């Protein structure tokens, strides 16, 4: 289908990113603790739900956490700071906490039941977040003779993921730390925060500056 794109929140962002993030694509988020990250995924599972007229896709969200940062009273206080029904709208996102990397791979397998079950619906799954892609790889497989079967293990489920962004027309935002658009994120002056697209084949490397608000993200 067409390239859908989801508001960030933020207009500076949304710039950076060429209109927000995309459909049939990876968008891959990294940053320190406190640079928004968790933040923009929160703010994103919101936006995705609101009409295209409004910044969204009128979409359903699948999300996949590694380490415990979901937080259900975020997304109550971001939706009903954006005049959106704070219990509906978390209705709306299907929820996996994934224990170890295997389990990770698998719940991304087991996603397409219900991509499918809600696809030609009124509220289809458009956003499938992955927070956080590496944290259970990082942590099983270390040092050398591990590094080999660590990348092979990231790349099929990257390769999963990307199947499952272009066949359903879902925009897929991964988070993590240091074929896909990569964002560096970090903090900014007086509380603020600045995202620094890097390596975009077709948008031109760039900064923009953000807020971290009731409303999640904003300029
Ligand atoms: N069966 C499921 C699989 C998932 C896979 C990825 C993210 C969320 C998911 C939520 C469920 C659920 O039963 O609520």
């Amino acid at each position: 289908a067409t390239i859908g794109r989801i508001s960030t929140g933020s207009k500076s962002l949304d710039k950076l990113l060429g209109g927000g993030i995309e459909t049939q694509a990876i968008t891959e988020v990294f940053g320190e603790f406190g640079s928004g990250k968790t933040q923009l995924a929160h703010t994103l599972a919101v936006m995705v739900q609101l009409p295209p007229e409004e910044g969204g896709l009128n979409g359903s969200v699948m999300w996949i956490d590694t380490e415990n940062t979901f937080r259900p009273e975020r997304i109550r206080e971001i939706a009903q700071n954006r005049g959106l029904d704070p219990d509906e709208v978390l209705k709306h996102i299907a929820y996996a906490r994934a224990f170890n990397s295997n389990h990770q791979m698998l719940l991304v397998q087991q996603a397409e039941d219900m991509i499918k079950e809600l696809l030609n619906t009124d509220r289809p799954v458009k956003l499938l977040i992955v927070d956080s892609l590496t944290s259970h790889f990082r942590s099983e497989y270390i040092g050398r003779g591990a590094l080999a079967e660590r990348q092979q293990k990231l790349a099929k489920h990257l390769a999963d993921l990307h199947r499952l962004a272009n066949l359903y027309d879902i925009a897929v935002f991964v988070t993590n730390q240091v074929a896909t658009l990569r964002v560096y994120l970090r903090k900014g002056k007086g509380g603020k925060r600045i995202a620094r697209l890097i390596d975009a084949p077709h948008l031109p490397e760039g900064e923009a500056v953000f807020s971290i608000t009731e409303k999640g993200i904003e300029d």
